[PDB]
């Protein structure tokens, strides 16, 4: 009794083994199964195209009917993603369900590298360049992942 987490955990980590993204990574550090670091390759089309950014995950106690605690470690300009690594989006807060993994919730961040949300936004300044002057957020976040994520 008493691993609901661990359980789930080691569920989706053999699953993962078994047929893994592309896009990105994740597993374990070391014995802590409540701690994992995961990759993000940039999405192809997106000015984040040849990024590498890293991510640091940690799961609750009541995995997973509360969602993981996910963060960049990589710099990257994003309207939705702070200078902490500090992620705005959706299914981390209010829309989380059981349902979703964390290979499902590091594709989901894949996806609002591609496709940022404004709407929910983490930085302002970033948010109103994305909505308003996008070829001068293209660049500046291709600065940013030439600067820091090569
Ligand atoms: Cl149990
Ligand atoms: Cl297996
Ligand atoms: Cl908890
Ligand atoms: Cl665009
Ligand atoms: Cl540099
Ligand atoms: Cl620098
Ligand atoms: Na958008």
């Amino acid at each position: 009794g008493s691993h609901m987490a661990l359980k789930r955990i080691q569920k989706e980590l053999q699953d993962l083994g078994r047929d893994p993204p592309a896009q990105c990574s994740a597993g374990p550090v070391g014995d802590d199964l409540f701690h994992w670091q995961a990759t993000i390759m940039g999405p192809p089309e997106s000015p984040y195209q040849g990024g590498v950014f890293f991510l640091t995950i940690h799961f609750p106690t009541d995995y997973p009917f509360k969602p993981p605690k996910v963060a960049f470690t990589t710099r990257i300009y994003h309207p939705n993603i702070n200078s902490n690594g500090s992620i705005c989006l959706d299914i981390l807060r209010s829309q989380w369900s059981p349902a979703l993994t964390i290979s499902k919730v590091l594709l989901s961040i894949c996806s609002l590298l591609c496709d940022p949300n404004p709407d929910d936004p983490l930085v302002p300044e970033i948010a109103r360049i994305y909505k308003t002057d996008r070829e001068r957020y293209n660049q500046l976040a291709r600065e940013w992942t030439q600067k820091y994520a090569m």
